[PDB]
C-alpha cells in the first residue's frame, strides 16, 4: 500500500499455513501474525520504530487475544462506527435498516479464558510508550444473558503494564463490559471518543499521572463506573460530555492534585461523582451536574443501590476545591429514598479543610446543598445556598450563606 | 488502494455510464456513484458496515447534491485548506502567489433547488449512526451580489434527520450556511475551522449530549456563528469566536446545558443571546470582548441592536453567569443610544439567576448588570461596585464588589 | 498510492539522478524534492491546492533544513512516537528493548547553520494559510554535551512568516532546544500534541490573534518556555497538561484579552506562570497549580534563578481576573530561597484594577496567598485566603477574608 514494510492492511495481510484466516474471520489472529512479523524485522533496541496497521471499514470478528507488546504500534481504522444496541434490543425493529454497529467494525468475541480483546502488556522493559488506538469501532455484540444486564465479562482495550505517551481517540466502543482499562498511565491522553453502553467506560487503573481525559462522549451502566481514576496524580478530565447510566460518572479513589473542570454530568442516581478514600487537593470547578430520573422503560426499576443522601458529589479526603458548579437535580418524590428525605447535593463525608464556593443549586424538592459529616473538619462553604440548606453535624464549619 | 471494497478514492472512481465525468469535474456525481456502489453490496440490515470515501489534496467542483443515507459513512481529505476569500475580495491583490482555498478543496457549485453539498437524510429506521466528516475544505466560491454580502444560498452540510455519534478538522469558506445539524444525539464539532460564512453551525429543531469544541468561527452581521435550539446538556467549551456574526453564541429554549472555556470577540451588541426561556445553563470562565469594526467595507454594518441589548442578553430560570470577563471598548460616538451607559449583563427576565465573581473592564461608562423589573430572586455577586448595577426588580440581592 | 499526483509517500519519491538520497538517509532532500514537484505542476495562484507528505512509520535522518512555503502543505505521519530519552540517558538501561523515539520518526540532524528542521517561511503575499503537521515525531536525539542540558541548538517547526489557519496536531516532539515557534500567528491551533523534554516547548512570537492551544501534553528545560507568548490577542489556553522542567509553564508577554482556563500546571520552580510587561485584561481561571520540587536526583540542583518571594503566578499589568483556581505549594523548608522566606502564591507586581477571587491555597509551610506591590492601584482581593495571608503594600485593596 505504501513503500514501508512497517504500513499494514489486515484485509491484505495473509497468514503463512494457515490460509484459512481472514481478516473477517478472526483479525485478532491476522493482527498477531503482524507483530509477530514487526518482530522479525525489528530486532534491536536501535531499530524498533513501531507500525501502522490499517483497518478498512467493515465487519470483522475476533476470537483471538491479540496481544500487543511493541512501542508505537498505531491501529487505526477509518471510524468509529457507533450504534445504539441498547435501544435495538429493547424495541420493536420492524423495517429497520440496520441492525449493528459498523464503521471499522470489531466484534469482540474473546474466550474468558482470553478476554479482553487488546491486551498491551510487556512483561520486559522499559514501559510500553507512543501506543496509539484511533478511529475504529470495538463491540462486544450483546450482554449476558439478556441485553439489559451490562455483563460480558469482555473488555476492549486493557493496558496491563506500566506505560508512557499512549494516544487513545476518535475510537467508538459499545456493548463491551470494559471498554477501556489502562494500568499504570503516564502521560495518556483518551481523547475525542465515543464510549458508551459498556458495563464501564474507562477505568485507570492501579495508579498514573500527567493524564488527560477530554472530549469524550460516555455513558456507562448501573454496576460500573464511566470514568474511574485510581491513584491519579494531575490528571486532567475537562471537556467531556458524561451521561447514561453508570453507577457513578466520575470516580476517584486516592486521587491526588486533579483537576475535574468544564465538563457536563447527567446522572440517574446518588453518587454521580465520587472523591473517595482520601482524594486531596483537587480543583472540581466549571461543571455542569443533572441528577434526573430514568426514562427508558427497561430500565426504570434499576439502581445503583444507593440513596440521596449519598450526595450528587460524595466527597472523602482533604482540601478540595468545589466551587462554581451548577447542579439541576430534578426527581419525583415517591422516587427519593429514603422516602420523605431531603436529598443531599454535596456530601463531605470526612476529611480537612475543603471549601465549597459559588454553586448555584435548584431542586424540585427541599435539598441540602451541601452536608458535612460530623467528622469533617475546617471546611468552608462559601455562597452555595443560604443557612436553611447547608448543614453541618462538623461543629467547626465556617459559613457564608449565599445572599 | 487498500484490499477493501469499502475504501474508496474520488480520483480513481469511474462512473458506469458515464466515463467523462471526473471528481474534478463533478465530485458531487463521483460520491453519488460511490454511495450507490455501498448500497448495492450492503444489502442486508446486518452487512451494513459502512465505508470510507478519500479525497486527495485538490481542487474539484461540486455541481450535483451529495444525499448520504448509510450510517458509518466517513468522507475524509487530507487538510482544512482554509484561505481568507474576504481579504482577497477586498483588497489590492497584484502579486498574490494564491487566490482561492485549497487542500481537500471542494468548490460548492450546487443547483439553487438542492443548495446544500451534502445532504443527510434517511425517511426510515433507525436514526443515522455514526456518519463522520473530516479533513476536507468546503468553498462556497463567491458571495453575491457582492463579496460583502455573505448571501450565496449554499450550505456546506445539512444533516436534516434525527442523528447519533456523528462526528465533525473541516475547513468552511464563503458558505451561507456552513454547518446544519437537525436532531443531533450525541454530536461532536471538534476542532474545525469556520469561518467567512453566513452562518457557521446550527443545531436545529432539538438536541442532547452534543460536544462543541475547540472550534475557530467567524460569521456574517446578519447570521449565527453557534446557534443551538431545544437542546439539553450541549456543552460548548475550547472554541474561539470570532468576526462578525449577529451574534456570537445564539440559544433558544436552551436547557441545562454549559457554555465554559470559551474565547468571545464581537463587534456588535448581543454576541450571546439565551433566548426564550433558556434554564439552568452555565455560562461559565468564558472571554467577552466587545470592540469596534477596524475593515473598511465593514465600518458601517451593524446587526440593528443596540448597547442596551447586552453582551449576553438572556431571558430564563436559574442560570449561573459567573467567572467571566468583560472586555467593552467602543468609541463614544459609535454607542447607540447616543449618550447612553452601554449593558454588559441583561437579565431580560426569569427567576433564580445567578450572577458571580464577573469583572467588567470598560472605556466608558458602564452598567455592569441590569436585571428587567421582571426578574425575580436573582443574585448579583462581586460583578461591579453598587453604581454599576441596575436592578428594576426589587427583590435583587446585591454584593458590591468590595470598594 | 492514490489516483493523484498531490500525494506523496515519502518511501516512494525517488530523487531523479539521486539514488541514494531517500527518507532514511536524508528526509529533508527527500522533501523539499517533493515540494519542487508540487510547484512545477501547480503553476498559478488558480491552480495551488497543495499536497499531502505521508511519512509511514519509520526511523528517518534529516540532515537538509526543509523550506515550507506553500499553502496547504499537509506533512502527516502514523504516530508521534513519543520515548523519555531523558529517562534512558539517567538511569541504567540493561535489558531495554528500545532505546530511541518512534512512530514516523524524524532525526533531527541539521547544520549549526540552519538548525531548524522545518522552516516555514514565505517572502511575498499572501499570507501562508492552511499548512497542517501531524501525527509525525521530531527527535533531536541528543541533548551537549550531556543529556541533561537541554541544548543541542536544533528547532522543530519554525514558522517564520504571518500566517494564518495553520493546524499542528497529534505531533510528538523530543529533545530539541526549541519545538515549535510560530511567529505572526493568526487562527493557529497547537492541538493534542505531545511536546516534552525539549528545551523549549511553544514559542508564540512577534504578535498573533484568535489562536488556540489546547489538550497538550507539554514539558520544558530549566532554562526555557514551556508555553510562550509575545503581544498575542485573544489567544485561549485550555485544557493542556504542563508539566516538567520549564523556567516558566506560561509565560505572556504583553499579551491582551487573552484567556487561561482549565488547565493543569505542575512545576518545581518558582515563576510557574508569569504575566510580564503589561498584559492587561486577560483570564487566568479554573486551573490547577501545582508548585512540588525536584524527584528525580540529575535534575536535584538546578533551578530557575528565581526565589519563592516572586510567586507562583506572577502579574505585571491591568484588569486581570485570577479566579477559581486551587494551588497546592509543597517545597520543603530547606529548599525555599531566601532562607527561611514565607512563599508567595499571587504576585501582583504591578497594574491598575487586578481582581484575585475565589482560589483555595494549601501550602506544607506559611505562605502569602496574595502579595501586592506597593504601586497596584485599585485592586481586590476576595475569598482567596484569611486576612493574615494577604498582604497589600499598594493602601487602596480592597480585601474580603475568606470566612472564619
Amino acid at each position: 500500500p505504501l513503500n514501508s514494510p512497517n504500513v499494514y492492511d489486515v484485509t491484505a495481510w495473509r497468514i503463512k499455513g494457515q490460509p484459512k484466516v481472514t481478516a473477517e474471520s478472526d483479525i485478532g489472529a491476522v493482527i498477531n501474525d503482524i507483530i509477530a512479523d514487526i518482530k522479525k524485522r525489528q530486532s534491536t533496541p536501535e531499530t524498533r520504530p513501531g507500525a501502522v496497521v490499517i483497518i478498512p471499514p467493515g465487519d470483522y470478528d475476533l476470537h483471538t487475544q491479540v496481544v500487543v507488546d511493541v512501542d508505537y504500534l498505531t491501529i487505526a481504522g477509518f471510524g468509529h462506527g457507533f450504534f445504539s444496541r441498547s435501544i435495538k434490543d429493547n424495541v420493536d425493529t420492524t423495517g429497520w435498516l440496520n441492525l449493528q454497529p459498523g464503521g471499522s467494525h470489531i466484534r469482540v468475541l474473546t474466550p474468558p479464558t482470553s478476554p479482553q480483546a487488546f491486551l498491551v502488556r510487556r512483561d520486559g522493559s522499559p514501559r510500553l510508550s507512543g501506543i496509539v488506538f484511533k478511529d475504529f469501532c470495538l463491540d462486544g455484540v450483546s450482554f449476558v444473558p439478556d441485553g439489559n444486564s451490562y455483563k460480558n465479562g469482555k473488555t476492549g482495550i486493557d493496558v496491563a503494564s506500566d506505560n508512557d505517551s499512549i494516544h487513545i481517540t476518535g475510537m467508538g466502543f459499545v456493548y463491551l463490559e470494559h471498554a477501556l482499562i489502562v494500568r499504570g498511565a503516564d502521560a495518556l491522553r483518551v481523547h475525542d471518543n465515543m464510549v458508551a453502553e459498556c458495563g464501564n467506560c474507562v477505568e485507570l487503573t492501579g495508579a498514573g499521572q500527567a493524564t488527560i481525559v477530554s472530549d469524550n462522549l460516555m455513558g456507562a451502566g448501573p454496576e460500573g463506573v464511566t470514568l474511574l481514576a485510581e491513584n491519579h496524580e494531575g490528571l486532567l478530565v475537562t471537556g467531556n460530555n458524561f451521561f447514561p447510566r453508570g453507577r457513578s460518572l466520575l470516580e476517584f479513589t486516592g486521587c491526588n492534585r486533579c483537576s475535574v473542570t468544564s465538563n457536563r454530568f447527567q446522572g440517574f442516581y446518588p453518587g454521580m461523582m465520587r472523591l473517595l478514600n482520601g482524594c486531596k487537593e483537587n480543583l472540581i470547578t466549571s461543571n455542569h451536574f443533572r441528577r434526573g430520573t430514568e426514562g427508558f422503560p427497561p430500565f426504570i426499576d434499576r439502581t445503583n443501590g444507593l440513596d440521596d443522601l449519598y450526595g450528587v458529589i460524595h466527597a472523602m479526603g482533604d482540601n478540595n476545591l468545589i466551587s462554581n458548579n451548577l447542579f439541576a437535580y430534578d426527581v419525583p418524590p415517591g422516587k427519593i429514598a429514603p422516602a420523605g428525605a431531603q436529598p443531599t447535593i454535596m456530601l463531605i463525608a470526612g476529611g480537612d479543610g475543603n471549601v465549597i464556593a459559588t454553586n448555584h443549586v435548584i431542586s424540585n424538592v427541599d435539598t441540602q446543598h451541601v452536608v458535612l459529616d460530623g467528622s469533617a473538619t475546617r471546611s468552608k462553604v462559601l455562597d452555595s445556598g443560604a443557612a436553611s440548606t447547608i448543614t453541618s453535624y462538623s461543629p467547626d464549619t465556617a459559613i457564608r450563606p449565599t445572599p
